[PDB]
RNA sequence: AAUUCCUUGUCGGGUAAGUUCCGACCUGCACGAAUGGCGUAACGACUUCUCAACUGUCUCAACCAUAGACUCGGCGAAAU
């Protein structure tokens, strides 16, 4: 009653990290520039909000160096993530209108995934969802050369 | 709660290699139903599995008798 998540401020968080970054002009190449922008998600349960922060920028450096860019940093906690969705219940609609401030429809979470968390998650912010161990592909089939 | 989708390998018993299975651990909206879900002795030419004894089921076949097959006489079809 009145908890929505049934849990303390974990329940709703609009952390947005420390701005992880915020791209902007002399990289403006082509009509199809580096507008892969990216929000990350996060979840932080075992360990210190120093360590969640240095996993978020670590996250935030692979996906600089595999192309796209990053402008969001939100990091919502919860002890055992929804396995039904990743970041929460509320959130699902939150996200909606939290990715309008920024039009990319790119949301990058940190961890891996399993199907049915992908695909609510999906559904619930109509963008595409992209999970660590993805991106890691993604850097190697890239990289790859012989 | 007496809840098994619980192949969320969540380990062992069973054998040389193990299926049906039995047990503690992971299993939160999951849950199904408010009168439909759980237990149940006895019973069943119902479905699945493990043993003791037994065997030509098999390793791998061999011999004997009878009814046809085959030879002689008689009557004498059929689908196509």
């Amino acid at each position: 009653t009145g908890e929505l998540a049934l849990e303390d401020r974990a329940s709703l968080r609009r952390v947005a990290g420390l701005s992880t970054e915020l791209a902007d002009v002399s990289e403006v190449e082509y009509r199809q520039l580096r507008l892969e922008r990216v929000v990350l998600v996060g979840v932080w349960t075992e360990g210190s909000a120093a360590d969640a922060e240095a996993s978020l920028a670590e996250l935030a450096a692979l996906a600089e160096t595999a192309g796209s860019e990053v402008l969001e940093g939100l990091i919502q906690r919860r002890d055992k993530p929804d396995p039904s969705t990743y970041i929460g219940s509320g959130k699902a609609a939150e996200l909606r209108e939290v990715v309008l401030a920024t039009g990319a429809d790119t949301v990058i979470c940190d961890g891996e995934l399993s199907p049915a968390q992908l695909n609510a998650l999906e559904k619930a912010v109509k963008v595409k969802v992209i999970d660590r161990t993805a991106l890691i592909l993604d850097i190697f089939a890239q990289h790859a050369t012989s």
